[PDB]
């Protein structure tokens, strides 16, 4: 199985955002995406193969990742993906490299100072993502009703919040961050924290102790590359 395969091949594929300021961003200017998701995902390269060059980087959203874990396209995902209980059912994740907090990207001009505003809103969230389970019961706790809209991918939800066929835009701060502009904002308010994982086909318990191991081992260099990368 997987690690044999990766040595086989000669190369690590990782499946990575490309949107994400800071953890997975493409450079247009060099055709590479850059950030420290990369940088982890080069450490585990390194670790597996000896070499930090020897990675392919695959890029994928919420709705792509899964399907190119489950065909065994992409070797890993390091992208954004948030640990819960339903979802290490389907696949294995490691313990946690980093957290972020989901927001709300809205327009300026509706003049929402808080999710309390925000009754009746229309939210855009992705398929696939943990975003509306999560902004549900935040709205739940403060007593407003909110409604949703689900698209395939975070650029349409975008172009929806500027069209205003939605009223704001719903995911991780860190990525909202990759989209919001002068003509909009993310809000004070943050929602339920979510930890993120190197993740792998539940195929095999070799891979998923190596990388969990990873992660542990390499807590300290990890944790300085969150630095560099100014989180
Ligand atoms: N972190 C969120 C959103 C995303 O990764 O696109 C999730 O895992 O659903
Ligand atoms: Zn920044
Ligand atoms: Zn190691």
């Amino acid at each position: 199985g997987k690690l044999e395969s990766i040595k086989s091949k000669g190369q690590l594929i990782v499946g990575v955002k490309n949107d994400v300021p800071h953890y997975a961003l493409l450079d247009q200017a060099t055709g590479e995406i850059k950030g420290f998701e990369v940088d982890v995902a080069k450490l585990l390269a390194k670790s597996i193969l000896g070499d930090d060059k020897k990675i392919k980087l695959v890029a994928v959203n919420a709705k792509t990742r899964g399907p190119l874990l489950d065909n065994g396209s992409v070797d890993a995902v390091i992208a954004t993906f948030t640990i819960t209980p339903e979802r290490k059912r389907i696949y294995n994740f490691s313990e946690p490299y980093y957290q972020d907090a989901i927001g709300l990207l809205v327009l300026k001009e509706k003049k929402y100072k808080s999710l309390a505003d925000m009754k009746g809103a229309n939210i855009g969230v992705a398929q696939a993502a943990t975003t509306k389970k999560a902004i549900g019961e935040a709205a739940k706790k403060i007593g407003i009703d909110v409604k949703f809209s689900e698209f395939p991918d975070y650029p349409s939800i975008k172009a929806a919040l500027d069209a205003k066929r939605v009223d704001a835009f719903s995911v991780d701060k860190s990525i909202l961050l990759g989209y919001v502009d002068d003509k909009s904002e993310i809000l004070p308010d943050s929602f339920e924290p979510q930890s993120y994982g190197i993740v792998t086909k539940k195929d095999d318990p070799a891979f998923a102790k190596y990388v969990d191991d990873f992660v542990k081992e390499h807590k300290n260099e990890i944790d300085a590359l969150a630095k560099k990368w100014g989180l």
